[PDB]
């Protein structure tokens, strides 16, 4: 934010912690873990993974 942006890419540890949390958990429980990441889908990324920009 004061160093210009770049204090965004911090956010990208997410998908370490993405990875850790099924190997943290025992089961891993994926339809918690990977089908959390589903219902992102379903909306249309409200990112702009969408691919079309939703």
């Amino acid at each position: 934010e004061y160093r210009k942006i770049l204090r965004q890419r911090k956010i990208d540890r997410l998908i370490d912690r993405l990875i850790e949390r099924a190997e943290d958990s025992g089961n891993e429980s994926e339809g918690e873990i990977s089908a959390l990441v589903e219902l992102g889908v379903e909306l249309g990324h409200h990112a702009p993974w969408d691919v079309d920009d939703l």
